[PDB]
């Protein structure tokens, strides 16, 4: 099974906008903040 984080690295976003999305987003570029949202999709976990 694949994690958030692990797609982090993938679309190498940063470890702290996924560390603290669950907190408060707003760190995720909006581009890739929808690409994020669709990879979050793929790996099943979207928290």
């Amino acid at each position: 099974a694949a994690t958030m984080k692990d797609v982090a690295l993938k679309a190498k976003v940063s470890t702290a906008t996924v560390s603290r999305a669950l907190m408060n987003p707003d760190k995720v570029s909006q581009a890739t903040r929808n690409r994020v949202e669709k990879a979050a999709r793929e790996v099943g976990y979207l928290p």
